[PDB]
Order: structure tokens, then C-alpha cells, then sequence
């Protein structure tokens, strides 16, 4: 799908978050350009997960990859590593993640 | 032009940007479609400026400009004309919002 760039209106989209702590949930994510690293909400990973620190304490980083499924595509997106934020529930989908189910920015 | 998405690549452009308080200037600037609002640096600025305070997702990063911000693109040859962006005063960052890419059409496409 094409999504219009609005600055009323977010460039966000449904997303399945697999942790691989804790079952897989659907949330709503950011599609943001400007963001190199996937960030997830710490609210998908389970109370036990050790993860490596690394604003220095607002965000985290997984130990675990992470995969991640949109609604069209049936395979799911692999990321070595990506950001957690540990404070404001935020789910973001940055070129990490953009790069690999072939997602490109157009200018008329 | 069709701009491909690289986490090891951040997907910058060339830009001329008129502040309309000094002579217009190109930068170099980040393609953000996360960005509700253009940043631009405050080198571009005079010494004077009047620029107003503003609270940003910080209260002494950003400020807001008074006055509307030409700002010109590589292919197309008119300007865009933002009523206000935010200017970074700490670093000197510039980047293109969604505010920016709406005037000249940009879109997000996924397959
Ligand atoms: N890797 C990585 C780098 C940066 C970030 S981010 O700063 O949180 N972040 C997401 C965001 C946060 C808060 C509100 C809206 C978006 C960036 C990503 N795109 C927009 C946002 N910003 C651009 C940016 C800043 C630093 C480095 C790279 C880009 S931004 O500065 O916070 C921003 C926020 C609001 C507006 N109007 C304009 C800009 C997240 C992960």
C-alpha cells in the first residue's frame, strides 16, 4: 500500500512483534524514515529477559532477535538486534526493518 | 526519485533553504517521515532572530520561527513554503518532516 505523508496525520501501520520471551502481539508502529534502529515497547518482552544497556537509559537493546509481520506480507521480517523502550510503550519501525520488505520513499 | 531505505544509509538531500533574515543557504538535510515538523539549524539565522520557545518531543532545544521558511528541492523548481518549522539550537540538525514532503506529494510505499 502507499501511505501519504501527513503531519496531522502519523504514518503508522499494524504489526505483529515476535520477542521470542513472550507470545506474538499485534501493535501499532511508527514508519519512520529517520530512524535507523526498530524500536519496541518493553511491554512485549517477558519479566526474565536479560537485555544489554546501551539518553542512555530511556532505551535498551535486545538479546534476542526480533521478527516482525505485516499484514500483507506473509514472511516475517528479521532483525538481529533492535532498540527497546523502556518507558513510553513506543513501537517504531525504522530503515532496519524497511530495508528488508522492500520499502522506499517517493518524491514527484 | 524513487529513495531506498539503508539502516546503514540515512536518507539525506540537498536542499536550499530561505530563512528570510539572511541569504538563502543549502544543507544538507534527513528525510524524516517521522518528523510531524521541519527542523533546520539555527546557523542559518542572524544574530537578532526573534525566535519563540517551544516545548518539543525538551524545553530548551527547539525554537519556532516567526516567520515562514522557503525551502527549494533538486528536481522541482518551486519552493516550499512552510507557515513555521522548529530550529535546533543546540546541535545543528536538519530535517525534512512530513509537514515538508506533504506540499511536494511525498509517500511511503511498501510492498
Ligand atoms: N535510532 C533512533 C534514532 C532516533 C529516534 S527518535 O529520536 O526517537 N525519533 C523518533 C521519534 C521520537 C519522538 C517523536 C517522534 C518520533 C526520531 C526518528 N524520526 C523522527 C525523530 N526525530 C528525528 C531524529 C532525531 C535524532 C536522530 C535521528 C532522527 S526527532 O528529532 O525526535 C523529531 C521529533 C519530532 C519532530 N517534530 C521532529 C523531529 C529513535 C530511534
Amino acid at each position: 500500500p502507499v501511505i501519504p505523508l501527513d503531519p496531522a496525520r502519523r504514518p503508522v501501520i499494524k504489526a505483529q512483534v515476535d520477542t521470542q520471551t513472550s507470545h506474538p502481539k499485534t501493535i501499532e508502529a511508527l514508519l519512520d524514515t529517520g530512524a535507523d534502529m526498530t524500536v519496541i515497547p518493553i511491554a512485549l518482552f517477558s519479566s526474565n529477559t536479560p537485555l544489554k544497556n546501551t539518553t542512555q537509559d530511556h532505551f535498551k537493546l535486545t538479546s534476542l532477535p526480533v521478527l516482525i509481520r505485516l499484514p500483507f506480507r506473509t514472511t516475517p521480517i528479521v532483525l538481529t538486534s533492535c532498540l527497546v523502550d523502556t518507558k513510553n510503550n513506543w513501537a517504531i519501525i525504522g530503515r532496519d526493518a524497511l530495508q528488508q520488505c522492500q520499502g522506499v520513499l517517493y518524491l514527484p
